[PDB]
């Protein structure tokens, strides 16, 4: 039988949402806070040269000068691990993540960040399978420009098993990113940890776990573009 009522506000309590404002044009979306890091999509810093602007349930943080940050690369994912100032209210530490098992259910989980309150937010459940190396996996939750980086949610264990990335051009397939394997250990141990700064992605395309991205919907698997 269907899974009983599942607390999610502790994950979603710890999802923020970002907005990098770099020479002109802007990216936003969420990311997940954990100790502190806010995990998000690597996808943010399509340029790095400007500020970002946090929400958490803490209020808003705004980062001056976005170089500064320290950024930790996930290779060959859409996914990248943002150290926070040394002056930023930390996140706690119960998340639990882990990869993703085939054919398991999982549900998107949100927050209410227009304020007149903060709110969790789940969507309906959706079996999932791989697509390629595994890099990206395949969901049926209906999913808006600036939700990736939300998380997915396994309706088995409570466990992130990775966070929504893209979409394919007509809107009727999405994509994650998957957590890669010894991610939590990742997050623990500042060893594996290799930190660089100012970092971006500058080509307004990139290949990841077999599809092609665009950071944007235009005018082997199929094209997809970053959510």
């Amino acid at each position: 039988l269907f899974k009983g009522p599942r607390d999610y506000n502790p994950i979603s309590s710890t999802i923020c949402h970002l907005t990098n404002e770099s020479d002109g044009h802007t990216t936003s979306l969420y990311g997940i806070g954990f100790g502190p890091f806010i995990i998000t999509n690597k996808h943010l810093f399509r340029r790095n040269n400007g500020t970002l602007l946090v929400q958490s349930l803490h209020g808003v943080f705004k980062v001056k000068n976005t170089t500064t940050l320290q950024q930790h690369l996930i290779d060959g994912r859409d996914m990248i691990i943002i150290r926070m100032p040394k002056d930023f209210p930390p996140f706690p530490q119960k998340l639990k993540f882990r990869e993703p098992q085939r054919e398991e259910r999982i549900c998107l989980v949100t927050t209410n960040f227009q304020t007149k309150s903060m709110s969790s937010m789940v969507s309906d459940t959706s079996c999932t399978f791989p697509s390629s190396d595994g890099i990206f996996w395949k969901h049926w939750i209906q999913t808006k420009d600036g939700q990736a980086g939300s998380p997915l949610v396994s309706t088995r264990d409570g466990f992130i098993v990775g966070i929504h990335s893209a979409s394919n051009f007509t809107n009727t397939n999405n994509y994650f990113t998957s957590v890669p394997k010894n991610f939590m250990e990742l997050l623990t141990n500042q060893e594996a940890q290799q930190w660089v700064s100012g970092w971006r992605l500058n080509a307004d395309s990139v290949l990841w776990g077999g599809h092609k991205v665009f950071m944007s919907k235009p005018e082997m698997n199929e094209l997809v573009y970053s959510q």
